[PDB]
């Protein structure tokens, strides 16, 4: 007759240890799930800043990009200019 | 005297392939640039996605750890009840 | 005649102050692609860290879940050998 | 004495729904950690596709930026050859 309480007695003790080794294993993917979300969390925010700076990049490289044109505007008038005055030397020469 | 002439239309030619060229090596850099930023948009916005969707997950997640942890309570209990009432028909044997 | 002279100086001046402003713009416009690269690489050698990683973790989760199923099969095993041996008695008083 | 009986099959009935729904929640997270692995394994390669491009770009920036400085230099020595000649000719008017 103590054969059915020890039957029950061990039918408790294989309960207790599936449960406990499930929730290890539950905790286990729990925890994985935590720190890939989190390692993707600071990509995000990293990726966030980059293109937050990106605008004011956008705002100087505009500026410099504008005074890079005029400097080309100046220097073929310059040359235009030059050519030109030399070709009224070099007809006054032929004379 | 067309010497000069002939010079200044070279200083104009060189200059003009390489404003044309720089411009070619700044216009490719700056599609790098912007492929690049689309990227890390994309896998931004992916991120995003998956942590705003990670809130649902838990919620439904925490409903289903309730009952299984109901269901193990149960379990227990009724191990335990049925283990009481061997013990009670056992000693009932006794007599 | 020295209105030529100023004038070709002019030129050089302006041809040197456009490609060094060219030149800054150019290495800008690297630096910020070579930020770029370094941060994808160091996001990607992350991934291939925690992907490494997995397979290791897959072995230690087979083990366990291999252990749980195991005393799955006991607890059932035990309750329906303790069904059995009750039908048994129950039937034992029966008489 | 069908009490035991009955106490005994619900305890079968409750280890099997608990069981049950202890496998769906350990699916359903296993599954999220293999599609956050499939997302982190497409962006590692996307990072390793622009990795693998930027040497062939680094290539041919480099004939082009060789190009551009040659074209500065011819640029540089035509205006001093120019102001040169002009030197020259503005002494010989001298006379």
């Amino acid at each position: 007759m103590e054969n059915l309480l020890e039957e029950v007695e061990k039918a408790k003790v294989i309960a207790d240890e599936a449960v406990k080794l499930q929730k290890e294993i539950d905790k286990r993917c729990q925890h994985k799930i935590a720190e890939m979300v989190a390692l993707m969390e600071k990509h995000k925010h990293q990726y966030d800043k980059i293109i937050e700076e990106r605008d004011s990049e956008l705002g100087l490289y505009k500026s410099k990009e504008q005074e890079q044109s005029s400097l080309r505007a100046s220097l073929e008038i310059e040359l235009s200019n030059l050519k030109a005055e030399l070709l009224s030397v070099k007809k006054q020469l032929e004379i």
